[PDB]
């Protein structure tokens, strides 16, 4: 069985098992502008309502969920603060009011004070009714931004796609220590079972379709999805008022963030992160936008003796066509994830009178996982 110490759920994986949706009534001032950034942007109120808050304490927040659930809440207001309408109006300085317990409840949580999936994806949802399963009909997102974002698609479809792989994350043990006590028959299972669970999560992410339109992502939720490195309309980045002196530049969510968009590459001893290019070093960068546990088991994947020079060394075509399941796989969640970025980002994209370099990236990605393979 898998270490707890790396806060993977048997069932749900590297999602947060059923999340706080309720802070302690002492922050009902911040629950309250989280809970209507749709209404108190399209008024024009927002910025008015978090200039007009107090500073309140991190100290009340003393569970882990409790403090995972203010990240998310901080995180949603403050790329409402920053980004507004999202048409271009943009603030370039958080409020002590917010960018102080901010800065301070993400240094205990060892991650950085922008929104990461994580937050908007790992920490958002709940089920309706405990006792039925983890079924689109039966779950909910805690936040959103505007009326029609989609919202709700783009991140429980995401968080589907991580619970479908979570079946596949329980046998990483049983992998490993195969290889150490030499079971091949037991070997080739487990490659097998591991494929098979993600093709399952490609067929969850078929369901992105039925969620999300292509419009309303373009123009609407990509806006409020970016954040401040690289970015011209933030050249330097956000001050956080009273917290550091100098603005700082952190980067948008994107799948890159993902554990599992990274655990099984790492696993099959897929160098994505050597060699140094472009796509490689991004891919170690967001690593440190990862929870610290679950870039800690990254690591200690790097650490363990590679599955692929071990399969490379047995002359056995079984483990070969069983392992090239996994990458075969794997192949197909990148050239699907190419497929929805065609639909959702470079078609709208091409109707307004970047949106690219995230397509070289997954090409590259993609072709360096095809190249990869072995028959
Ligand atoms: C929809 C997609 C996403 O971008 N979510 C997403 C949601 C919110 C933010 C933010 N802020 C950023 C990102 C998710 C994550 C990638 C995943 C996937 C694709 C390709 N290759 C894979 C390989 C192994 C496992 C999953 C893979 C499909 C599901």
């Amino acid at each position: 069985m898998i270490s707890k110490e790396y806060h993977i759920d048997e069932e749900v994986g590297f999602a947060l098992p059923n999340p706080q949706e309720n802070l302690p009534d002492f922050y009902n001032d911040w629950m309250f502008i989280a809970k209507h950034l749709p209404d108190l942007i399209e008024s024009g109120q927002l910025r008015e309502r978090v200039e007009k808050l107090n500073m309140l304490s991190i100290d009340h927040l003393t569970d882990h969920k409790s403090q995972r659930l203010a990240r998310l809440v901080l995180g949603c207001i403050t790329m409402a603060y920053v980004w507004g309408k999202g048409h271009g109006d943009v603030r370039k300085v958080l409020p002590r009011n917010i960018a102080v317990p901010y800065c301070q409840l993400s240094k205990k949580l060892e991650l950085p004070p922008i929104l990461v999936y994580a937050d908007c994806v790992l920490a958002n949802w709940k089920k309706k009714d405990p006792n039925k399963p983890l079924t689109y009909e039966n779950m909910d997102v805690l936040f959103s931004f505007r009326d029609g974002d989609c919202s709700k698609g783009f991140f429980l479809v995401s968080l589907l796609v991580e619970i479908a792989a979570a079946s596949a994350i329980k046998v990483i043990p049983t992998v490993f220590k195969a290889m150490q006590m030499q079971e091949r028959d037991t070997l080739l299972k487990a490659l097998l079972e591991i494929a098979s669970c993600l093709e399952k999560a490609l067929q969850v992410f078929h369901q992105i379709h039925d969620h999300v339109n292509p419009k309303a992502f373009f123009s609407v939720l990509r806006i409020y999805l970016s954040g401040w490195k690289g970015n011209p309309q933030l050249s330097d980045g956000l001050v956080y008022e009273g917290f550091w002196e100098d603005p700082k530049e952190f980067a948008g969510g994107s799948a890159g963030q993902s554990s599992v968009f990274q655990c099984f590459d790492v696993l099959l001893g897929i160098q994505q992160t050597a060699g140094g290019g472009h796509a490689a070093q991004f891919l170690q960068d967001m690593r440190r936008y990862m929870p610290p546990a679950h870039r800690n088991f990254l690591c200690s994947l790097e650490s363990n003796p590679s599955v692929r020079e071990f399969v490379l060394s047995k002359g056995d075509a079984g483990l070969r066509e069983a392992y090239d399941a996994c990458v075969k796989a794997l192949v197909s969640l990148r050239s699907y994830h190419l497929q929805i970025v065609t639909k959702y980002i470079l078609i709208p994209a091409s109707q307004q009178p970047g949106g690219t370099d995230l397509m070289n990236f997954l090409k590259t990605v993609r072709s360096t996982t095809e190249k990869s393979l072995l028959k």
